[PDB]
This record gives C-alpha cells, sequence and structure tokens, in this order.
C-alpha cells in the first residue's frame, strides 16, 4: 500500500491534466492540499478524475482558496469519509470528536470552513492477516499573518483541535495517520542553515515537540523514523529568486502515524523531490498492510455532488 501527501499550490496551476499527475505519482491514496477548488468554480476536471474515487474539503470563506482532497483507487474505496475536525460540516462518517469544551461552537466553525481538513476511513489487513481501521487525516494547516495578528491564534488552535480529534480517533482503536503541511518544521536539520542558538520557543514547534514521540506523543513522524540524520530533506520553497535550485527549503510536509502503525507496518517513508509543479514535493510512503475496499463510496465523494450529475439527468 502506497500513499503520497502534496501540496500542490492549487489543481489547475499545475498546467498538467490531473489523471496523468495522480497516476505518475503511483500511490494508492493521494492526498493533496491547496487544491485551491471551491465549489463556486464547477471545476469537474479537478475533482473527478478516471480510476479515482475522491473526496474535497471546499473553503467556504474565499473562492479558489486552500481546499484538501483525498483521492483513492478502486483498492482503497473508503468505508467512511467526513470534512473538517470537528463535526460541525458532517451518514457515512467518522465521528470519534474527542473533548472540545475549550472551543465555542462558533470557533469550531471558523476552525473547519477553510477547506483544511478531510478524514477517510479505510479497512486494512495487518501483519496478523487482522482486520483494523486506519483513518487518514489530510491537512493544510493555516499561517500566521504579521498584519492580521488573530491568524497566529488561529493556527495554533487548529493545531489544538487536530490533536484533539487525531488522539480520540486513536483512542477508538485502529490507526491514524495525519498527513500533509504543517507549516512547522521541526528540528535544525529540517531547515536551512543556521539555526536559532530559542529554537524551542516557537509555539507551532512546541506543539509538534509534544505531538510527536522519540523513536512522549503518541504519533512518530515516518520520515524520520527512517532517515533520522538525512540533511537537505526539505519539502517546500519559495517560489522566487531560484530557491529549489539553492535549495533555500525547508521541511513541513510530513506523513505522521501512530507509533505501532509505523513501527510494525511502514516500509519506508521518503521525499519525491523530483516531482515539478507546485512550489512543494511530494511525500511518500510504503507500507505493507493490504487495503480492504468498500463496496460503494460513502456520502462525500465527488461524484455525488449535484452539479456534477451528468447530461443523462439533465
Ligand atoms: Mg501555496
Amino acid at each position: 500500500m502506497k500513499i503520497v501527501s502534496w501540496n500542490i499550490n492549487g489543481i489547475r496551476a499545475t498546467r498538467v491534466g490531473l489523471k496523468e499527475t495522480l497516476d505518475s505519482l503511483d500511490a494508492d491514496i493521494i492526498c493533496l492540499q491547496e487544491t485551491k477548488v471551491t465549489r463556486d468554480l464547477l471545476d469537474e476536471p479537478s475533482a473527478i478524475v478516471e480510476g479515482y474515487n475522491s473526496y474535497f474539503s471546499f473553503s467556504r470563506v474565499r473562492s479558489g482558496y486552500s481546499g484538501v482532497a483525498t483521492f483513492c483507487k478502486s483498492s482503497t474505496t473508503p468505508q467512511a469519509a467526513e470534512e473538517g475536525l470537528s463535526g460541525v460540516f458532517c451518514t457515512g462518517s467518522v465521528g470519534c470528536y474527542g473533548n472540545t469544551e475549550q472551543f465555542l461552537e462558533e470557533e469550531l466553525q471558523s476552525l473547519d470552513q477553510e477547506g483544511r481538513a478531510v478524514l477517510t476511513q479505510h479497512r486494512i489487513l495487518n501483519c496478523e492477516d487482522k482486520e483494523e481501521t486506519l483513518t487518514v487525516i489530510n491537512v493544510y494547516c493555516p499561517r500566521a499573518d504579521p498584519e492580521k495578528p488573530e491568524r497566529k491564534t488561529y493556527k495554533l488552535r487548529f493545531y489544538h483541535l487536530l490533536q484533539t480529534r487525531a488522539e480520540a480517533i486513536l483512542q477508538n482503536g485502529g490507526h491514524v495517520i495525519i498527513l500533509g503541511d504543517v507549516n512547522t518544521s521541526h528540528r535544525p536539520l529540517d531547515h536551512c542553515d543556521p539555526t536559532d542558538l530559542t529554537f524551542e520557543e516557537n509555539p507551532g514547534r512546541q506543539w509538534l515537540n509534544q505531538f510527536l514521540g522519540d523513536p512522549s506523543g503518541l504519533f512518530y513522524d515516518s520520515f524520520r523514523y527512517f532517515h533520522p540524520t538525512q540533511k537537505n530533506a526539505f519539502t517546500c520553497w519559495c517560489s522566487a529568486s531560484g530557491a529549489r535550485q539553492t535549495n533555500y527549503g525547508t521541511r513541513i510536509d510530513y506523513i505522521l502515524g501512530n507509533r505501532e502503525l509505523v513501527e510494525s507496518e511502514f516500509l519506508d517513508s521518503v521525499i519525491m523531490p523530483e516531482v515539478e509543479g507546485s512550489d512543494h514535493c511530494p511525500v511518500k510512503a510504503f507500507m505493507k498492510c493490504q487495503p480492504i475496499a468498500a463496496n460503494k463510496c460513502p456520502p462525500l465523494c465527488t461524484k455525488y455532488l449535484p452539479e456534477f450529475a451528468g447530461r443523462q439527468q439533465k
């Protein structure tokens, strides 16, 4: 089983047909961040691709903004799928929300209305050939903006909601992968030199430090489980001033898994710097577990969107 995560900086902006791009990534589950697809655009070619069943979260606050999508081959059709981390935009859902007493409902709506998370749940056969659930949480984390101070708070609250949800699903049994653009690099090795000699003072990095365990947190950074000392392993370079060529970059795209999943089912986790078309490159994991496809796509699937019903229904 193979899974890819990629902040694609706009599906359309790659200027390649999406079927060709997805096939080239050669994976059973492909998670895209910053699709820049919103529902007002009626962008059927970006949402419905031959050979895949897909699950989008669309931003509700601005056209052509944010957005995440999970594309599944027939082999991995999910048993359940849900938009968001809190449940407010939710048959066929994932549940297991955790305790959100610290969040107002209106804050939950705000954290979930920007198209930043989609969850798909897959049955898998583990290394003892027992059936288990794997929940894939595909996230595009926000960014702080100095001219809008409230967005730093938004980002930290999004991280706290993500932790709450992921740990609650994990507590229900089975396995959890969190992948996507976390928009924080973890350790000095993850960023171009030189490094702060207060590096831990960053509140997003403090969050990551306690969320991840080291082979206290319940999740492992799979890339570093397999490549703990690899240098210059970046996933993001700014578009300007030749950064990708000079390796002026950072590693901010992750495939995180619960400890038991990474230790027992992962074979490798890598960076794909050869893949062009975005300001980020993909990351990819290779797993030994085998998926059990659902018999029907759950209701979140894009094929059920009324705007895409087709001419025969017209
Ligand atoms: Mg971008």
